[PDB]
């Protein structure tokens, strides 16, 4: 009965992968593409807009050029 | 058998208790400080500082002046 969260920083949809890999274990990742060029940040989102879905995920942008990706065993709302 | 993602976006330590009371439920908070202003950002953390440690919680910087807050219930780690 727990939970991980997993800070991801890929560079290209190949190493995206990692983050769909821990999706399948039923974990939560932070995905920061703040450092990340134009044309990385892209084809990482890219990927995982079609990926993170297809395996139970959901992608949902928290800041400037951040998301996080979390399974279907995970809410999300917020609060002011 | 499951756990919540909150985005909570507060502008003073008075606001940031919703973030503490989410923790108390075993919730994750999704805080971002990115539209709010120095001091005000800067007594959020400071507030969280305490009460999230204090209530089995705590704190990940994760990208500019955003952070999360998860409970003992949630590991934290990261990958490439």
């Amino acid at each position: 009965k727990s939970s991980k969260v997993v800070l991801s920083e890929p560079r290209v949809y190949a190493e995206a992968q990692e983050i769909a890999d821990h999706l399948k274990n039923r974990r939560a990742v932070v995905v920061n593409l703040q450092r990340i060029q134009h044309d990385q940040a892209k084809r990482i989102v890219d990927f995982l807009s079609g990926t993170v879905y297809a395996i139970g995920g959901d992608i949902q942008r928290i800041g400037s050029d951040i998301f996080l990706c979390t399974p279907d065993n995970v809410d999300v709302s917020n609060t002011i």
